[PDB]
């Protein structure tokens, strides 16, 4: 609850004391990169999935974290320790660190902070959220460092994107699931590698028998559905109930949404028996 | 030569104390915009033109500068005479800000830095540089909060991008001009409002009576110019020398591209005469 300690290169610092030099290039230039997972019962979730993510974020930045895989674990469980909490929001952090000439890495920073478990994780509600559409459209200028982040709501709580006026696209926040009449479930495949909760939510799915199509999906799809959903590590699985000026169903939560709820909480009750 | 000093947020803070809390949303999300400019002679060039840029960049990420024009203004002047420089380079920094809840932004935070001028800055090479054509083509992941910053070389320093194969799109570092056999100069209009340099070079070029078109560059018409140049901050005019495989006139500074740096260093003479 009181957050007491986060990490920052290996050191376990109070969270008063925990800065970094204003020549660190995530300050100067937003180069950087991060994971966010959360722990149940003492653990964090599909652990070894969402640290492969991160060795391989860094690997796109030209970024070495500065431990291997094994003894980051292990910061992170004494972390967890250290903080007495069984149940937090994991961030993980890599800058691309201290930088002698404002512009080349030579030594990224590794920041592990803590919070509590989010409010309204896997809330499942079973009103669906209201989101819109928009065009995947400053026009590449040195001056802005800064996912989008600037929607200004919009009647809305969330959005998807379409491309060349006619190819759904999934914003950077979550995964987009359709459920067709006859529970087909359709998402995108573009971040087949990055999504970690989109796996163990499609491993569910095929599990149960439905079939789930990974290719990419038509803005008219969205008028041939029965049930829209999305995948994130915060959301779980959450039942979209509007896009646009479309109602799915009554706006509640569809049958195949629900089922896949009950399937991720046992995919995360199945994980933590392992532990 | 030693900077002892740099600004955090209207305080005058030793730069070895000059840190931000972890919490800031550039370390979390690289959530920010910069400026950058030089001081000579003890006066920022041109500096109501960049403060206008900053405040511009900062009202597109919704976000609001702590102080007035004036009030900046004043705080960089202080900061060189602390520092006891009168040629530097100055950066900008304004953050996201400390976020109760690592998402959202309550209060950015204001850097102001101060480095040597650049060693290189102006340095008005006679032997042009040598770039490359890209294509303008991370799917969109949120695990990445960084300009792109991840060329490789490739025998090259600098590139420009090519866009659908068939226009030239500049990079973010810097503007991008082509002088043609006829002396017509011919440059992107893409970012006629965020480039400083770019402007007034665009008006030297004009006063000397030389036609400037501003508009879409066919990739052809790499095959039908006389010179290339870079204009930004810190190359002041760069003559490029090379794209790819095509070598422009031999590799020299061609004639246009010469005077217009001429006419650049008078443009800096005369706003330091008004100073
Ligand atoms: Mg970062
Ligand atoms: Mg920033």
């Amino acid at each position: 609850h009181m957050i007491k300690y986060y990490n920052i290169n290996g050191q376990q610092v109070p969270v008063e004391n925990a800065t970094l030099h204003v020549s660190d290039l995530s300050i100067l230039r937003g180069y950087g990169i991060f994971d966010y997972f959360l722990a149940r019962e003492g653990h964090p979730l599909f652990l070894d999935d969402y640290l492969n993510r991160f060795y391989r974020s860094a690997a796109e930045l030209y970024l070495e974290i500065p431990f291997d895989k094994a003894e980051l674990r292990r910061q992170i469980y004494a972390l967890l320790q250290a903080n007495e909490v069984r149940e937090a929001g994991i961030r993980l952090v890599l800058t691309g660190g201290y930088s002698p000439d404002g512009y080349t890495p030579v030594n990224p920073n590794l920041l592990i902070m803590m919070y509590d478990l989010p409010a309204s994780a896997w809330e499942f509600s079973a009103q669906g959220i209201k989101i819109i559409t928009h065009p995947f459209q400053l026009p590449e200028v040195k001056t802005i460092n800064y996912m989008l982040k600037t929607i200004k709501e919009r009647g809305a709580t969330d959005l998807i994107y379409v491309d060349q006026g006619e190819w759904i696209r999934e914003s950077a926040r979550s995964n987009f699931f359709l459920v067709m009449p006859d529970n087909t479930i359709v998402t995108a495949d573009e971040k087949i590698l990055w999504g970690i909760t989109r796996r163990q939510v499609i491993d569910a799915a095929r599990e149960a028998g439905y079939a789930v199509e990974e290719r990419r999906i038509h803005i008219t799809e969205l008028d041939q559905a029965r049930e829209a959903f999305f995948t994130s590590t915060i959301k779980g699985v959450m039942a979209i109930g509007q896009i646009d000026d479309r109602v799915f169903g009554d706006g509640t939560i569809g049958k195949v949404t629900q089922e896949l709820q009950d399937l991720f909480v046992g995919k995360v009750k199945a994980y933590l028996e392992t532990c």
